[PDB]
């Protein structure tokens, strides 16, 4: 879990950014191999939403959400992932137009994966958005970016809350401060929104209080140009209003499953 700072070298270049400081590229001398790695480096409560963010990515043990190696306190504090080379999903579907439709269902299919593990584990996400699936090859995502994620409590299956991603967030979210694995399904329907408009953000010029205004009425983002009817309908399925209708990630994932079945099919034929 600690890291030995002289293990870790560093690169010049930074490869992104959030409120939190920055992402750097990396090496960490493993038992006999090098690997390759990205550190979250910080720029109080950051320090500890890092600590918390470590804790929750050590309980998880999965192919399709990354893997933390450590964190290592020196210049500032950092936390160190396994790398995943090609990048956010948004950024290389904006740069990657011709990605084909079978190929994309293929990683959509793959976050599920990782969504159904995580809601089988009892964690929430609570940022589940394009920008955070990390893609290793051009046909393998992982899930990261825990730094909102909770651990549930045994006794429950929600989390509580007391600024927020509010256009991946589902209306019990906003209303209620309530976050569940169906709050998840929710932004995975975003997610995958996001994934077919390549790169796209969703409910492009409009205010968070605005997109309230309009999930309420009923109103929800049209069909992404060339993407499959059945997606789609996975899509809205995902924005069902209410919690107790909307499908959970077994549900989701099995649904995405056959339907990647079929296309696989259809191209062979
Ligand atoms: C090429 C490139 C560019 C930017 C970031 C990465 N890698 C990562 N980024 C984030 N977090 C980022 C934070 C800033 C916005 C994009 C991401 N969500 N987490 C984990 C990784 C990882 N394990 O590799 C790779």
């Amino acid at each position: 879990v600690y890291l030995d700072r002289k293990l870790l070298t560093l690169e010049d270049k930074e490869l992104g950014s959030g409120n939190f400081g920055t992402v750097k590229k990396g090496y960490y001398q493993m038992k006999k191999v090098v690997k390759t790695v990205a550190v979250k480096i910080l720029k109080p409560a950051l320090k500890d939403e890092l600590l918390a963010e470590a804790n929750v990515m050590q309980q998880l043990d999965n192919p399709y959400i990354v893997r933390m190696i450590g964190i290592c306190e020196a210049e500032s504090w950092m936390l160190v992932m396994e790398m995943a080379e090609l990048g956010p999903l948004n950024k290389y579907l904006q740069q990657n137009r011709h990605v084909k439709d079978k190929n994309i269902i293929e990683l959509v299919h793959q976050v599920s994966m990782g969504m159904k593990y995580l809601e089988e584990s009892n964690f929430v996400h609570r940022d589940l958005a394009a920008r955070n699936v990390l893609l290793v090859t051009q046909h393998y995502a992982k899930i990261s970016d825990f730094g909102l994620s909770k651990a549930l409590r045994a006794d429950e299956n929600y989390y509580k809350a007391q600024k927020w991603p509010v256009k991946w967030y589902a209306p019990e979210c906003i209303n209620y401060y309530k976050f569940s694995s169906k709050s998840d399904v929710w932004s995975f329907g975003v997610l995958m929104w996001e994934a077919f408009s390549y790169g796209q953000k969703p409910y492009r010029g409009m205010k968070g209080s605005e997109v309230t205004a309009m999930l309420e009425k009923g109103e929800r983002m049209g069909c992404p140009a060339g993407c499959p009817r059945e997606m789609y309908d996975l899509m809205n399925l995902c924005w069902t209003y209410d919690v107790e209708n909307r499908p959970g990630f077994a549900a989701v994932e099995l649904r995405l499953r056959n339907y990647y079945y079929d296309v696989v099919n259809e191209g062979h034929h």
